[PDB]
This record gives C-alpha cells, sequence and structure tokens, in this order.
C-alpha cells in the first residue's frame, strides 16, 4: 500500500521517470537507433494469441520449475542489468535479497556496482549465476569465473552479442560508455574461445543473446548447456527481430539437447505464458527490476517480481494450466 499506487510493470516505469535524473532514465529505457526491435519485443507478443482450455481445474496452481539443475518458485528470473546502484543506493544487494525472498534466480551482472562475494552474502540462499563478458584480459575473466564458483554460483551467462557497445541515441545526446565497453570486451572471440570457457569451468554455460538456429546448434556443439534467446533488450543491433518470434525457431534448432530461455520485452504474465507456450524453460527481466529498484530498492524489486508471479498465476489459471507441465504450444497461434 506504498505510494504512488502502483499496479504493474508500466506504473514502475512511469514512476521511474518522474524520480530518476533524465540522463539515468534514458540509459535504462533506450533502445539501439530507431528502436524499432525494441517497440517489437513488446508488440510481437501482443501478435501471439492466447487459445485458453476451459475446466481444467486451477483450485491449486503451482509456478515451480527449475533452471539449469536448480529448484525455482517459478519461471521468472532477473536478467543482467548493470549500474543498478543508479537506480538505488543498495543496487545488485536489495536486488538479489529480493529474488531470495521470492526463491527465484538472479543473474549478475560481470561489472555489477557489488562484487560477487558482496551479492552471494548479502544473499547467500539466493539461487546466483554470473553474467560473463570475454574481456581482453583473460586473467580478470578467469577471475570472475573463479570467484563465482567459490562463491556457490550455479551457472555461467556467456553474453556473445556485444562485441562493441549498440548505438543508444538519447546517451550520446545527454554526453551519458561505448569506449568503455570497446577498451575492455574482446571483439576478436570466436566459437574457440567458447572451447576455452567450455574447458575452464565445470559450471553449466548458457548462451546469451543467440538469435540464429544455426548459432544455436553450433552452442549444443561445443558443450554448452543453455541458450538464452536475447537482442540485449534491443539495446545491440537494431532491426533484429523480438525474441518471442525467434523463439520457437531456436527451441526447434536444438531438438530439446538445452534450456532456451527467454528476455526482452517481458511486462505481463501473458508474456510469461506465451513464451512457455513456445518451449522456453524460463524468461528473465530486465527494465522492470531497475525500475523496481528505482521505486524503493529491495521491496520494489519484490512487487515487481510478485507483481509478475500473480499475473503469471492468474493467466495459467484462466488458461487450465494447474502447472508449468501442461502449458503446450496448443495454446498459442501467431496472429
Ligand atoms: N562492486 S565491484 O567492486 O565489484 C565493481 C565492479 C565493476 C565496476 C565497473 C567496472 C567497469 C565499468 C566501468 C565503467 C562503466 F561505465 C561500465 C559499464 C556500465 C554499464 C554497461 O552497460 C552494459 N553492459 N552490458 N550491457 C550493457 C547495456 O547498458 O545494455 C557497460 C559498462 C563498467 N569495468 N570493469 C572492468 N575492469 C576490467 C579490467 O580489465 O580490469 C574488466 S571489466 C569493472 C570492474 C569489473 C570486475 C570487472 C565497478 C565496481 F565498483
Ligand atoms: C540498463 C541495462 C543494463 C544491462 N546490462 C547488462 C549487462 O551488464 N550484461 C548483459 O549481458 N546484459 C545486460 N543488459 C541486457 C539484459 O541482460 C537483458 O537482455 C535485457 O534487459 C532484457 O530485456 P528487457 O529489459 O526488455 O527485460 C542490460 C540491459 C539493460 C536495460
Amino acid at each position: 500500500s506504498m505510494l504512488p499506487r502502483l499496479i504493474c510493470i508500466n506504473d514502475y516505469e512511469q514512476h521511474a521517470k518522474s524520480v530518476l535524473p533524465k540522463s539515468i532514465y534514458d540509459y535504462y529505457r533506450s533502445g539501439a537507433n530507431d528502436e524499432e526491435t525494441l517497440a517489437d519485443n513488446i508488440a510481437a507478443f501482443s501478435r501471439w494469441k492466447l487459445y485458453p482450455r476451459m475446466l481444467r481445474n486451477v483450485a491449486e496452481t503451482d509456478l515451480s520449475t527449475s533452471v539449469l539443475g536448480q529448484r525455482v518458485s517459478m519461471p521468472i528470473c532477473v536478467g543482467a542489468t548493470a549500474m543498478q546502484r543508479m537506480a538505488h543506493v543498495d543496487g545488485e544487494l536489495a536486488t538479489v535479497r529480493a529474488c531470495q525472498s521470492l526463491g527465484t534466480g538472479m543473474m549478475l551482472s560481470s561489472w555489477a556496482t557489488s562484487s560477487i562475494e558482496e551479492v552471494a552474502e548479502a544473499g547467500p540462499e539466493a539461487l546466483r549465476w554470473l553474467q560473463l563478458y570475454i574481456y581482453k584480459d583473460r586473467e580478470v575473466t578467469k577471475k570472475l569465473v573463479r570467484q563465482a564458483e567459490k562463491m556457490g554460483y550455479k551457472a555461467i551467462f556467456v553474453t556473445v552479442d556485444t562485441p562493441y557497445l549498440g548505438n543508444r541515441l538519447d546517451d550520446v545526446r545527454n554526453r551519458f560508455l561505448a569506449a568503455y565497453v570497446a577498451k575492455a570486451i574482446d571483439p576478436s572471440i570466436s566459437w574457440e574461445d567458447i572451447k576455452w570457457l567450455r574447458r575452464l569451468t565445470s559450471l553449466p554455460i548458457v548462451a546469451k543473446g543467440i538469435l540464429r538456429g544455426d548459432d544455436a546448434r553450433e552452442a549444443v556443439k561445443h558443450g554448452l548447456n543453455g541458450i538464452l534467446v536475447s537482442n540485449h533488450g534491443a539495446r545491440q543491433l537494431d532491426g533484429v527481430p523480438a525474441t518471442i518470434d525467434v523463439l520457437p525457431e531456436i527451441v526447434e534448432a536444438v531438438e530439446g539437447k538445452v534450456e532456451v530461455f527467454l528476455d526482452g520485452g517481458v511486462r505481463k504474465g501473458t508474456d510469461v505464458l506465451k513464451a512457455l507456450a513456445l518451449g522456453a524453460k524460463a524468461v528473465f527481466v530486465g527494465r522492470p527490476i531497475v525500475w523496481g529498484l528505482a521505486f524503493q530498492g529491495e521491496k520494489g524489486v519484490q512487487d515487481v517480481l510478485e507483481i509478475l508471479k500473480e499475473e503469471f498465476r492468474l493467466a495459467m489459471a484462466l488458461s487450465g494450466c494447474q502447472n508449468v507441465k501442461v502449458i503446450d504450444k496448443t495454446l498459442v497461434r501467431k496472429n
């Protein structure tokens, strides 16, 4: 009952725009270039129509599932978002605490405003994963992985779509990064560097930012454990498809050999249901978490995750799904 009265994820965004400095809100909101993919990440979900089954018995809903062999309370997890401390003083420590309370997983940015150890201490019982860039400096890359293994993180999400930073026009206009990303991130990396990381760690490895069937198959062939279908929140290459539109081609391409996840434009419970109906194991949210932080730190993130949880529960119930095992491709049809 905290004010203003926010009852959906778009209310959290509207609140954030009213309290964040322009250049911070713009950094978090922006897509790349004309933001074609940004609009489509959202619009594409509306074109997938639901076909609810009546009279299935939805008295008891169970949202529980597993990610990479680890139980979660719901198929709705926190994605890596850099610079959470610009949204709230507690930053990633607030986030992990909310994930611990919800029983869901947090993917930590490889350049978070909090250390791998600090986040493990704030959230010792939270399911925690590390998002990894392969830096030009492979010694710091290796150290992050070792620190993740040591601090009880359960997987590496290696981001492969950012050899350079996307062109976000508001960040250029605000004089808000591309030059710094280009100093640290290695744009030379290939499947050879994936072989290296696959040998470096026995943690589960997900390739984050695949949009092609052939690349997904290359990821399976290299012993990777998951695909995160991502266009990096439409902040990298503008004019790529919406993740919900390429998800089915990627699911088909991997023939059940690895878990397939989605991010990009998840705002509502029906977005989660549509993604699972098309074969995603779970979805990740980026921006909604930041809007949560901007509203009220830990409680704001908990609020956003609880809103998505309960929207998802209702969408499951109204569609005749008592649990995620019964969510099938006949629930959806593109229009
Ligand atoms: N609390 S803490 O001590 O752990 C802490 C961690 C991180 C930072 C910030 C940081 C930046 C750093 C700077 C300035 C920045 F502006 C950024 C940055 C912020 C947001 C970005 O946004 C995105 N990344 N991926 N996608 C996006 C997007 O916006 O879509 C990118 C870069 C990073 N680099 N950097 C690197 N150093 C090396 C190297 O060779 O030694 C390799 S990485 C680090 C340390 C990190 C360990 C590696 C400070 C600490 F205090
Ligand atoms: C503000 C912000 C910071 C981000 N930082 C990172 C990052 O550090 N590492 C990474 O792999 N992806 C990063 N991403 C991409 C997200 O992990 C994720 O793909 C995206 O937010 C999903 O789309 P959504 O914002 O529509 O939920 C970032 C995205 C945003 C919006």
